[PDB]
């Protein structure tokens, strides 16, 4: 009994994979998102320790949910004729990454460096249990603006990790790396690292550096705002055109603009409060 335990509130926005709404736990008032899916627009099924099919959406979420919170996770979910439907935790107050940048604009770079350090946090807690984003970006990444804490949403296009080549595709263009926009293959972590690129870039001038396939085939990056050395050489590291030349999660958390990252609560203390 879905309705009966959860009441339904706003629409908090809707795409071509979804509906979600703000509700709260009846329960215990806890405040929860519920987000619909449609069978039909559901690409891929998986079924996880059960044998009972589901998307894999639910799949992944299953397979990183725990105490780490810098990914959402699924409460719980059910099945309906027609669509599924996932509650997941809500932090109140939050904000996305894509609206709190279009309201303060490029961010400054010790800012940029929690959230950035918090997302990569995020990410390798992702490969280490199994499973590949690919659609990381500035709309998927939720602002607990009180702890300052970050949280990777929306494993929608995700997939189990693995090491051998990706030929399949269905997260944002303008964040796929250029080996996907030309022969339409990649792998797993060297295709995250670049979407981190262009993430980073977001954060520190306040939007995406590649708009059409031949700048992300050229990958001549350009800054339209005043960004540190430092920051622009990991920046262009994680855009390098080859693969096999981008960073590794190790290699990008032990640069130099990466060191002595603020706390979390700091973070909030200085930049949201
Ligand atoms: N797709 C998707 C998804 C969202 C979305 C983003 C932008 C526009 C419309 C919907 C939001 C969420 C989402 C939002 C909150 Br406050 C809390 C938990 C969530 O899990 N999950 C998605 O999986």
């Amino acid at each position: 009994p879905l309705e009966s335990q959860y009441q339904v509130g706003p629409l908090l926005g809707s795409g071509g994979f979804g509906s979600v709404y703000s509700g709260i736990r009846v329960s215990d008032n806890l405040p929860v998102a519920i987000k619909h899916v449609e069978k039909d627009r559901i690409s891929d099924w998986g079924e996880l320790p059960n044998g009972t099919r589901v998307p894999m959406e639910v799949v992944l979420l299953k397979k990183v949910s725990s105490g780490f919170s810098g990914v959402i996770r699924l409460l719980d979910w059910f099945e309906r004729p027609d669509s599924f439907v996932l509650i997941l935790e809500r932090p109140e107050p939050v904000q996305d990454l894509f609206d709190f940048i279009t309201e303060r604009g490029a961010l400054q770079e010790e800012l940029a460096r929690s959230f950035f350090w918090q997302v990569l946090e995020a990410v390798r807690h992702c490969h280490n249990c199994g499973v590949l984003h690919r659609d990381i970006k500035d709309e998927n990444i939720l602002i607990d603006l009180n702890r300052g804490e970050l949280k990777l949403i929306d494993f929608g296009s995700g997939a189990l990790l693995k090491d051998t080549v990706y030929t399949d595709f269905d997260g944002t263009r303008v964040y796929s790396p250029p080996e996907w926009i030309r022969y339409h293959r990649y792998h797993g972590r060297s295709a995250a690292v670049w979407s981190l690129g262009i993430l980073l870039y977001d954060m520190v001038c306040g939007d995406i550096p590649f708009e059409h396939d031949e700048e992300i085939i050229r990958g001549q990056v350009f800054f339209r705002q005043r960004v540190s050395s430092e920051c622009q050489h990991l920046i262009r590291w994680c855009l390098a055109l080859r693969p096999s030349d981008r960073p590794t999660f190790e290699e990008i958390q032990n640069h130099p603009w990466m060191q002595d990252v603020l706390l979390p609560q700091e973070t909030a203390e200085i930049h949201l409060h």
